[PDB]
């Protein structure tokens, strides 16, 4: 008679185990086959695509107050037999490898062989967690209803997959390129995406897409950076027009046609070298603890910061901290100078810290974001570190 209680129930017995991150913040709901040591691995692989993501969108604040995205929900189902079982118990389309639904700030999908996909779970996270990321701090509204998806609903389609699929690379320190996108790329010159064809690109064109929007933003990464920060910049903004205008811009515009094609021709040519940049062992070893005190001091050392605040944070296998600081530009060169000076300033910090004898300091991610001018119009940026801070 109580159907939502058999519903429930349903939801207990084939996701029966609850795993919880970041005093609450990251509730993983799976089932009783996905291995625990699984489930960190992907809480670690989303800090790592977070900090890059950050460090590139140049916003860390939620542009809505309130969300249900303020706890991320994943949901990870035994295998792909048990994940068609979603479409009952919580309603979602189940004819694809996962999917993140904004409006409950929920993933859902399935632990999988090889032989089920050429993408690993951890792959295929952190591929969709950037959606996450790019519906709480990039896109405002919701998915399918903010501005940017009225009137022409697939303008921004090209740049929200290309964009997640690109992010699926990021490490403590880069972006890297990832193979099963390279390898899709054709062989033939002819036969790859123009600028224009992409940037136009829509869901009911197919899926070919998806590796050439991939392929242009790793060469806005690489090669545009400006683009790529611009982009961004009409987005956090629900600047729909100014977006277009750049799109359209940016369609005619020979430069970037041949550089796109040039940079894809290198990615094919460095296949070889483009294995999934998945987590590192170093997160799952116990370390000594060592205080928050201490940690505060290294990092304030490393970066070149003063005043910061440490904060200790709780999941269910191991304590965190996040420091939070502000670093201010001794010398404005503008955007995109300041932006490599900043990468790889902090870049230069975790590998200070790595080099240090505490071997906590290898689960480090960090970000800059949010500049601004202050009153002496100095450039002052927000600074964030995250690490282990102990293991229980
Ligand atoms: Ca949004
Ligand atoms: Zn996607």
């Amino acid at each position: 008679t109580d159907i939502n209680k058999l519903i429930e129930e349903g939801k207990k017995h084939y996701l029966p185990k609850t795993y919880t991150f970041d005093n609450g913040k990251i509730i993983i709901k799976a089932g009783d086959k996905v291995e625990e040591s699984k489930i960190q691995k992907l809480y670690w692989a989303s800090k790592e695509v977070k900090s890059q993501f950050h460090r590139i969108i140049g916003n860390d604040k939620p542009l809505e107050v309130g969300n249900a995205d303020d706890i991320l929900t994943i949901v990870i189902y035994n295998n792909p037999e048990e994940y068609k079982l979603n479409k009952t118990l919580y309603g979602y389309s189940v004819d694809n490898g996962g999917i993140y639904i904004e409006g409950i700030g929920t993933f859902f999908t399935y632990e999988r062989t090889p032989q089920e996909s050429i993408y690993s779970l951890e792959e295929l996270f952190r591929h969709e967690f950037t959606h996450y990321l790019q519906g709480r701090y990039l896109i405002p509204g919701l998915f399918n209803k903010g501005d940017f998806y009225k009137g022409n609903n697939g303008r921004i389609t090209w740049f929200e997959e290309g964009s997640a699929e690109f992010f699926a690379g990021s490490t403590r320190t880069s972006v890297l390129p990832r193979k099963s996108m390279v390898g899709g790329l054709s062989k033939n010159p002819k036969e790859r995406f123009n600028a224009d064809k992409l940037l136009h690109s829509k869901y009911s064109d197919g899926w070919d897409f998806y590796k050439y929007g991939y392929a242009f933003s790793d060469y806005m990464y690489n090669n545009n950076k400006k683009l790529f920060s611009d982009l961004v910049s009409t987005m956090k903004n629900n600047d729909v027009k100014g977006y277009e205008a750049l799109i359209e811009e940016s369609s005619k515009d020979s430069k970037i046609n041949k550089d796109y094609e040039y940079h894809m021709e290198n990615l094919v040519n460095n296949y070889d070298n483009y294995t999934i940049p998945l987590v590192s062992d170093d997160y799952m070893k116990q370390y000594d603890n060592k205080s928050l005190h201490e940690i505060k001091s290294d990092i304030e050392k490393a970066m070149d910061v003063k005043n910061s605040q440490i904060t200790k944070e709780s999941s269910q296998y191991f304590d965190t901290y996040n420091l939070k600081a502000t670093y201010t530009l001794s010398s404005n060169k503008g955007e995109i100078s300041n932006w490599n000076y900043m990468n790889n300033k902090i870049n230069e910090a975790l590998n200070k810290l790595d080099n240090l004898s505490w071997g906590g300091y290898k689960t480090v991610t960090a970000y800059f974001s949010n500049p601004r001018l202050n009153s002496n119009n100095e450039v002052v940026y927000d600074i964030v570190f995250h690490g282990l801070l102990s293991h229980n």
